């Protein structure tokens, strides 16, 4: 564990993080995508073999020794807002899971479901709730990566509420 498991935010690619593991923003197909996922495969491609799974999961791939955990969102096009939001919370129980399994003691992370599958919606404070709810229980540190200076903003003040 972290002597003193964190939370904190950075506004730049996560695919230059300074973290034990990485959470993509996966698709259920495995397929390279856009985004965070198109980063993902940039930096880590050996990560995508086998990588497909449901929606609501994660299924870690390592490249070399470095965990690729890799969790499906919810596209909100496709989902009603009430199943997308079960599912949303579920990818994060299972992004938990393999934190703690993989025994890392810190853990880079994207906000699942806020780009292109949000249905054109604003979701940062309902994806950031789901991602306290599954991590408040670990003690990994967090690295919350994001890509707007408002959205940085925002995620800080939600952290700093809570200390
Ligand atoms: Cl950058
Ligand atoms: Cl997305
Ligand atoms: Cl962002």
């Amino acid at each position: 564990g972290a002597m003193a498991p964190s939370y904190r935010v950075k506004r730049m690619d996560i695919a230059k993080n300074d973290e034990e593991c990485v959470v993509n923003a996966a698709n259920p197909r495995g397929l390279p995508g856009d985004g965070v996922c198109k980063a993902v495969y940039k930096k880590w491609p050996e990560s995508f073999k086998n990588s497909a799974t449901p929606v609501g999961t994660a299924k870690t791939v390592m490249c070399g020794t470095y965990p690729v955990i890799h969790a499906v969102g919810p596209n909100f096009s496709n989902y009603t807002e009430s199943e997308g939001d079960r599912e949303l919370a579920a990818a994060y129980r299972e992004v938990a899971k393999e934190v703690t399994r993989l025994g890392v003691n810190s853990v880079a992370i994207p906000l699942l479901s806020t780009g292109v599958y949000s249905g054109g919606k604003d979701r940062l404070t309902q994806s950031l709730n789901h991602l306290f709810t599954a991590m408040d229980s670990t003690d990994a540190d967090v690295v919350i990566y994001c890509r707007d200076k408002e959205w940085e903003k925002k995620i800080s003040e939600a952290i700093q509420m809570r200390t």
